[PDB]
């Protein structure tokens, strides 16, 4: 079976229309892969310790300690938008769809290959690569996900996203149980804190091999390997944003005058007394019906601290926030909504003829309004009295612990019974498509990470390694290292990933946001004389929706 | 009041006293634990 293929190359994404405006979307995408055999056969337990940097007050933050397992399987993950679909693809889904269903997924490896390399250590010395048709590539698939879940899009190690660029895998690891002890200090502080890696408790040690726990299976060049389909049971995704914030709920006041000159600078008037008003209230002693006093249904999003690390068993970590975007542009406070950064290169993104090790970036900004402009926010005695006295209302710039560069808005949360909020939208093209539930008895509402969070189980994860390829001299009994051919591979990998969406139509008079191709952008989609290309980031939430 | 409310047995020496079976309706309790804080989560920094 060495002279024939197993295989076709595939990597086109279809549209089919079905009735009542229901699209099926297939997305192929197939890449060329190639693998070097392991660094080392076994299964390190290995620690990080950078207590050089956190010996420093003041620099709590940059903590990175921990214990990981390092296994010689590598990890072939495609969870990421930029592997499916292409500047293209995605215009049409965000400017016609209103939301996205995730419905199946299923991969495939064909056209194994397997070269060994011969050094002609002469003249040059000369490199040879020859055919070794009887070696093999091994492959796991965790179905029972017995594996830690580790999505490489988290540290943007994911499969390439060109169909006509060679990609990798990347080294599996996983994380091992540890206990750290790390006191917070500033640069004033006097003395050493206290910085210690007590070890591990018995208790919490999990060590996992894969070859204990997955079928192994060896292919050989004319091998090929399958999955077969997986169907995801997800909550759908909208395309679509709010715009409504608590003072935009309702009916608003009847203006009793009316501009009688055109201008935005011509106001109407609502014309009666704000003591003498009718509606109703939350604030049961007075008599001000104001937009920022009358009642509303609930609330639209919540106050959560921000910047601010708490501590358990392994040391400190930043809260997490789930937000949208309240604010103006231009004012915002990333910090208080949390928006991601994406930070990636090369091989996902980042210009291709670009050199030197400094990664790309971005923050994305949502357009959906469930944030919040903490300088915005105060708080007052219930005697109210305007206008407040300043021993009546706290200040998101009055200090709070004596110290100068610290509110009280740093650490409000006004999460409750009455909170709305919607769950995280796409980021195209570096973000991660679906993620696992969390093991607990009491789930999260949503994760950060990903718009789709399998509530069965999700696909189990695909490990592939070189087997190792012997020379006529091993030995057993040696502690030394062993010695091997070396030995590569090369094959192409294939997936399929079916989306099921609605199409839109129109309901305003006015025409909505859509994404468009312009003289400046021009060139971001398309290559340079020598060949580079780059994928810019697109928003996909634009077109609005009512709330209430 | 237990009086006006529920039905009142009198048991002698030879009597007794049975309940029928109750069945319960709850969730699962796992004899289980797990060890990972949001430190240990997802995949670790590949150590070059
Ligand atoms: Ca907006």
């Amino acid at each position: 079976g060495v002279g024939i293929s197993t295989g076709t190359f595939n990597n086109q994404t279809e549209f089919k229309f079905l009735e009542n405006g229901w699209v099926y979307i297939t997305a192929n995408s197939s890449r060329l892969v190639h693998l070097n055999m392991p660094e080392s056969e076994n299964y390190r337990r290995v620690v990080v310790n950078n207590m050089d940097k956190t010996a420093v007050n003041g620099n709590m933050a940059l903590d990175d300690i921990h214990a990981e397992i390092v296994t010689p399987w590598s990890l072939v993950d495609a969870n990421a938008w930029g592997v499916w679909f292409n500047p293209g693809d995605w215009q049409l889904i965000v400017n016609t769809m209103s939301e996205l269903h995730l419905v199946s997924f299923e991969q495939e490896i064909f056209n194994v290959v397997l070269k060994t390399v011969s050094e002609s250590a002469t003249q040059p010395p000369t490199k040879v690569y020859n055919n070794d048709l009887t070696a093999s590539l091994m492959v796991a698939l965790d179905s029972n996900n017995t594996m830690p879940f580790t999505p490489a899009a988290m540290r943007s190690e994911t499969l390439g996203f060109y169909p006509w660029k060679p990609t990798i895998p990347t080294p599996w690891r996983y994380y091992f149980q540890w206990d750290r002890t790390l006191i917070p200090s500033h640069t004033g502080t006097s003395g050493t804190p206290t910085n210690i890696y007590h070890g591990t408790d018995p208790d919490d040690v999990q060590f996992y091999t894969i070859e204990n726990s997955v079928p192994v299976h060896l292919l050989r060049t004319g091998d090929e390997f399958a999955t077969g389909t997986f169907f995801f049971d997800c909550k759908p995704c909208r395309l679509t944003h709010t715009w409504q914030t608590n003072r935009a709920l309702g009916l608003p006041p009847f203006l009793n005058s009316l501009p009688q000159s055109e201008g935005d600078t011509n106001f109407g008037d609502i014309g009666v007394q704000q003591d003498k008003r009718r509606g109703v209230t939350q604030m049961g002693n007075t008599n001000y019906i104001t937009e920022a006093t009358i009642m509303r249904p609930a609330e639209v999003g919540y106050s959560a601290p921000y910047y601010s690390f708490e501590a358990s068993t392994q040391g400190p970590f930043k809260t997490p926030i789930a937000a949208g975007r309240g604010g103006a542009q231009t004012d915002e406070n990333q910090a208080a909504d949390g928006n991601p950064r994406y930070a990636f290169g090369r091989q996902h993104g980042q210009k291709t003829t670009t050199t030197g090790e400094t990664p790309e970036r971005f923050t994305y900004i949502a357009h959906q309004d469930t944030g919040r402009y903490p300088e915005g926010d105060w708080i007052q005695n219930i005697n109210f009295n305007l206008p407040v006295t300043n021993d009546n209302v706290l200040l998101p710039t009055d200090p709070i612990g004596g110290k100068t560069g610290i509110n009280y808005t740093n650490i409000f949360n006004t999460y409750g019974p009455l909170t709305a909020l919607n769950n995280v939208p796409p980021v195209y093209p570096n973000g991660q498509i679906w993620d696992k539930e969390f093991d607990t008895d009491l789930k999260p509402r949503l994760h950060v990470n990903a718009p789709f969070v399998c509530q069965n189980n999700c696909p189990g994860q695909l490990f592939v390694k070189v087997a190792p390829n012997l020379t006529n001299q091993y030995d057993p009994d040696a502690s030394a290292n062993m010695s091997r051919i070396v030995t590569y591979s090369d094959f192409w990998w294939k997936g399929k990933l079916v989306f099921k969406a609605k199409l839109r139509a129109s309901h305003t008079w006015n025409p909505i946001q859509q994404m468009s191709i312009n003289v400046d952008n021009q060139f971001n989609y398309v290559p340079s004389n020598i060949g580079g290309m780059k994928i810019v980031y697109e928003k996909s939430q634009l077109a609005p929706r009512k709330l209430y």
